[PDB]
């Protein structure tokens, strides 16, 4: 159905390389780029999939969980969502044998 999952993932919208930033009430994250970038605002124990100073394609998700298709859709495109959509949908069955 394409779906926007409910632990939806936070992915990266540009190219460009990040930086962590955790203080106590509050955990964001910058996808900085030799341009500007935007900061990404997450629930402390987030779980991440970046090390800081990362290089990150554009869509390469940061937190984990699944991705909401359209996000993905508009910052890597077609062949993108193409493949997450076949990929994610064969672990189901795969996982049942």
């Amino acid at each position: 159905e394409a779906r926007r999952p409910k632990a939806k993932a936070v992915i990266s919208e540009i190219d460009g390389v990040v930086r962590i930033e955790e203080t106590e009430e509050k955990l964001s994250v910058f996808v900085e780029s030799e341009g500007f970038s935007k900061e990404y605002k997450l629930p402390k124990e987030a779980r991440l999939l970046v090390k800081d100073g990362d290089y990150v394609e554009a869509g390469q998700p940061l937190t984990r969980g699944a991705i909401d298709p359209h996000q993905l859709l508009e910052a890597k495109g077609p062949e993108a969502v193409e493949r997450y959509l076949v990929e994610e949908i064969q672990k189901v069955y795969r996982a049942q044998g």
